[PDB]
């Protein structure tokens, strides 16, 4: 079972999952209703310019291991990636004047209201996302919310792998 979701194709290589409609609600305390994934997952990420390997649990990002053409690249597939995982920090990261997702429409996707959101600007989502102190693999950095490799540091689950 390969899909799409936005540019990139994930494959599922380990895992299951069931679905499950919940309701959540976003930094603006806004009730959005999404189609949650139960279970953990592996998957990879496959675009254009950018390829992942995603571990995921219910709602939670485990790992994500990113490779890429440059930093831009990168930070588009990082951006699926936090959305994809379902997170409440994802979802908290909607905050603010006019940002709202339209559901008067119940036809329309969250997921994909959420993607357009953060693809329009993830400095919210990065900051928000969490930092944690990273070990010395070799072949593998951290990054940091502004895309700036470091030896020490990095965001929640993110590593970056060399091409
Ligand atoms: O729910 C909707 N869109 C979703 C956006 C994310 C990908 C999702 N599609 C698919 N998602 C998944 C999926 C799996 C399968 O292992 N695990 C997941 N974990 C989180 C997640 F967001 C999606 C998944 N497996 C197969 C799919 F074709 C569709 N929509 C589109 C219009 C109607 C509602």
């Amino acid at each position: 079972s390969s899909f799409s979701f936005g540019g990139f194709t994930f494959k599922r290589t380990s895992g299951s999952s069931i679905k499950r409609e919940e309701e959540v609600l976003t930094g603006n305390l806004q009730t959005l209703k999404i189609r949650v994934h139960e279970g953990y997952e592996e998957f990879t990420m496959v675009g254009k310019r950018a390829t992942a390997i995603l571990r995921k649990a219910t709602r939670r990002l485990v790992q994500l291991i990113v490779s890429g053409k440059d930093e831009q690249s990168i930070a588009e597939a990082i951006i699926v990636a936090m959305v994809f995982s379902q997170e409440d920090c994802m979802i908290k990261a909607v905050r603010g004047d006019l940002n709202f997702v339209n559901r008067a429409n119940q036809r329309l996707n969250p997921m994909h209201q959420l993607l357009r959101h953060f693809q329009k600007d993830a400095k919210v989502l990065f900051q928000n996302w969490g930092i944690e102190h990273i070990d010395n693999v070799m072949g593998m950095v951290g990054v940091l919310p502004d895309m700036t490799p470091s030896t020490e540091m990095s965001m929640r689950g993110i590593r970056v792998s060399k091409m």
